[PDB]
């Protein structure tokens, strides 16, 4: 228990050092994204906002989508200070009709998107019996169904030119699960499944030019969940996540975990017995605001 | 290419007789389901139909749901020949309003469901750009969102009595992916995520009496997909799947793969490099009717 803690800390330290060593010994080649038309959904705040900043520094043409007009204009203002050409659109990324109508505007005013970042997301932390049905559907409408509509609208051009990049922002909740997040984990598993099946179908059809990347961070300090706490995982800073994402996109990395040492916990979750996984679970002590038993705890 | 077939044939034969050895050395205790109120969705045909037959032989009280009244009555007729008490209801298991209204009828006419089998499902095989948006939503409405509505309606009683069993019929498509099945794989990943997060939340809340099982089969000969063909996996007969499901429920098995040796391919998909996975993929030669490039291939 105390020694399990130290074991997990030493493995975390070994992974961190060894990965940093491989990044100097065998570095992956970075591609250029200058001049690419990058569409980022949920770009009005958090991961989407700081990912837009990274693409502005990379010299890409930006198309930012969000339901929050004020936020998306604040992001665009900063991207323009970084020297980027930005187009903002107020779009509900859970509404199919809104998505298709807005893609028509993007083609007319900007052109054909070459990099798509499906970042927009929502969460309503509560135990299954404290969830509202409307909140469950909204979670799927934004976290996964929106990915289908945007990808179907933007893929035709990418296939024609044999050139594109589809980034799916999922979560470690798309590989592992957390209590009081059943609809969220369910929708994030669907996002991982979509990325994996889209990657394979493109391979099967012989489409060599369209790359895919899946972003899977642990808790990030954006306010997405109120006051998160994990003993074994870090509460990430937004800029760190955006930096890891841009590094992964530029090197065509398919599955980007943040921090990369989450892979150790991923392997433990597949081979460890139930008793061992419950011991790690208690040590983790996950905390965050949620509605438990119809009361916000 | 050549030795690769017998390399996988060996890992299949070895698993088959090591599992049979563990079933004698460390046997799992089978529980009784006699007198339990078992609700099976999609019980009008295939896996749901033959699972109803297995529960009829187990002496449970059956509640069968399906959109096909003729088919669900044909299943009930056979369960009654097996000596079981069966109640049939025509329910759209993708329609939330229909689900809640029907749960009110089940409580009034039958009582409180203790075993829930979420089996109803749908598939529209096509490449992403040949899919219809209506087909994508229908896949999620039945394959995952219906699980949320039925489980939320039936869980309160199970928690009050600290006694229940939630069975999620997912697929190997909820762990691995197959091209031309992006919405299907995505919705099956969401079903696996729901089972895993439901299992953890019940554990976290101290609910010791509610068990969870997840049925993940390879292709089953039900007509669900047209003329399926797999070289390394068998095309399972429906009765085999129903037998494996009943054996897993009676021993409280959380993840039931059919055949159980799919676990070898599951581990190969996590540790083998891209080159080796594409070599096994070609050897697999998965075939089934699907709309490819707006043409039925
Ligand atoms: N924050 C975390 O702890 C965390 C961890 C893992 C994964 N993620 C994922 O990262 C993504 C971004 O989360 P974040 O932490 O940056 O959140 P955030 O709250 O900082 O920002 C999310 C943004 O998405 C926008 N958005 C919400 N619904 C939308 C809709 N219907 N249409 C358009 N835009 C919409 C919001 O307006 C907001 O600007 C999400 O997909 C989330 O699930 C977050
Ligand atoms: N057959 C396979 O190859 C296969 C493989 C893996 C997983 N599965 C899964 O097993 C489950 C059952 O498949 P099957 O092969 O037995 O199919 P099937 O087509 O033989 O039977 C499915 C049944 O579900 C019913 N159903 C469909 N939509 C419904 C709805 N809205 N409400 C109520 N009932 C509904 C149908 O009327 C039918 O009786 C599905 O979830 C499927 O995804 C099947």
């Amino acid at each position: 228990n105390i020694i399990l803690d130290l074991l997990l800390l030493l493995l975390t330290i070994i992974y961190s050092y060894l990965e940093a060593l491989v990044k100097v010994f065998f570095p992956r080649k970075r591609k250029s994204v200058a001049g690419e038309i990058v569409l980022i959904t949920g770009a009005g705040h958090g991961i989407g906002r700081w990912t837009a900043y990274e693409f502005a520094k990379q010299k890409s043409r930006l198309v930012l989508w969000d339901i929050n007009k004020h936020g998306v204009e604040e992001t665009a203002a900063e991207c323009r200070k970084l020297g980027a050409t930005v187009h903002t659109f107020v779009v509900d990324c859970g509404n199919r009709e809104d998505i298709y109508n807005s893609v028509k505007q993007v083609k007319k005013e900007v052109g054909d998107v070459t990099i798509l970042v499906n970042n927009a997301g929502t969460v309503y932390p509560a135990d299954l019996l404290s969830t509202k049905d409307e909140e469950i559907t909204k979670t799927f409408e934004i976290n996964i169904l929106g990915h289908f509509w945007i990808t179907k609208a933007l893929l035709p051009s990418m296939i024609k030119r044999n050139h594109g990049h589809i980034v799916t922002v999922a979560s470690v909740c798309g590989h592992g699960v957390i209590p009081y997040l059943i609809p969220y984990c369910s929708s994030k598993f669907a996002a991982v499944g979509f990325h994996r099946a889209l990657t394979l179908e493109l391979q099967t059809l012989g489409i060599t030019g369209i790359k895919t990347s899946c972003l899977c961070p642990v808790f990030v300090n954006t306010g997405f969940t109120k006051n998160p706490s994990t003993r074994l995982w870090p509460i990430l800073e937004t800029d760190t996540v955006a930096r890891s994402l841009i590094d992964g996109i530029l090197t065509n990395k398919k599955m980007i975990f943040v921090p990369s040492y989450y892979n150790i916990y991923l392997i433990l979750d597949k081979f460890l017995p139930e008793r061992a996984l419950a011991a790690i679970n208690h040590l983790q002590n996950i905390q965050f605001e949620a509605v438990i038993g119809h009361k916000t705890r």
